[PDB]
């Protein structure tokens, strides 16, 4: 089998839910996906969304969900620079991480403090989001997942219509989602990235000061 459907199941045989996505729209299947941030599909769902997958259809993993978040950084070369190499070989090696198709990546956590809504942007660098915080209601694309960008027509793929499919991979190893203390985690970040000019939105900074 291909990559998209062993994780795909991988993510089915941990208790995830997971939505297909991609063909035409480049968006869940079903209009409202949203409920699998706080409901199982129901068995004659489950198998009909494999199906999807194992013939083409890429996938996604809602946040909520068992207390899961999904911090997913614009670029992985700046939170290199914003935490350090240490922390982030540390951060990632905790739980699992990915690599984004256009040069970011995805850190997953569970929490039992999390956002009731996605926080976008999550920090922020010069006026601009350089990280968004993925929650109920929201999602990413899942491992295996690949997208061709030949149709990306913006200057936010540096492959900007080149006939090159690149997917989303295991940044270094598969390992199971852990949890984490996410306020102490933005604190870090906070302090870590405040020499940088690196803040934290003011929906962030409402959300974790309280
Ligand atoms: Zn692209």
């Amino acid at each position: 089998s291909s990559e998209r459907i062993r994780y795909a199941k991988w993510f089915l045989e941990h208790g995830f839910n997971i939505i297909p996505i991609d063909p035409e729209s480049k968006k869940p299947v079903l209009k409202e996906w949203q409920k699998y941030s706080h409901e199982m599909p129901s068995d004659e769902e489950k198998q009909r969304f494999l199906k999807m997958i194992e013939e083409g259809y890429n996938y996604a993993i809602p946040g909520g969900q068992k207390g899961l978040v999904i911090l997913d950084f614009e670029s992985k070369e700046k939170l290199k620079a914003w935490i350090g190499e240490s922390a982030l070989e540390e951060l990632c090696r905790k739980t699992l991480c990915t690599n984004t198709v256009h040069g970011g990546i995805h850190i997953y956590v569970l929490s039992n403090d999390i956002p009731p809504h996605k926080i976008n942007p999550l920090f922020e660098e010069n006026g601009k989001g350089i990280i968004d915080l993925q929650s109920y209601n929201s999602y990413v694309l899942g491992l295996g997942s690949c997208v061709n960008h030949l149709h990306c027509t913006t200057d936010k793929c540096p492959w900007k219509e080149q006939n090159y499919t690149t997917c989303y991979t295991l940044y270094n190893e598969l390992k199971e989602i852990s949890k984490v203390d996410l306020k102490s985690l933005l604190r870090f970040l906070a302090e870590k990235g405040k020499r940088l000019g690196i803040t934290l939105s003011k929906t962030a900074k409402e959300w974790l000061e309280g």
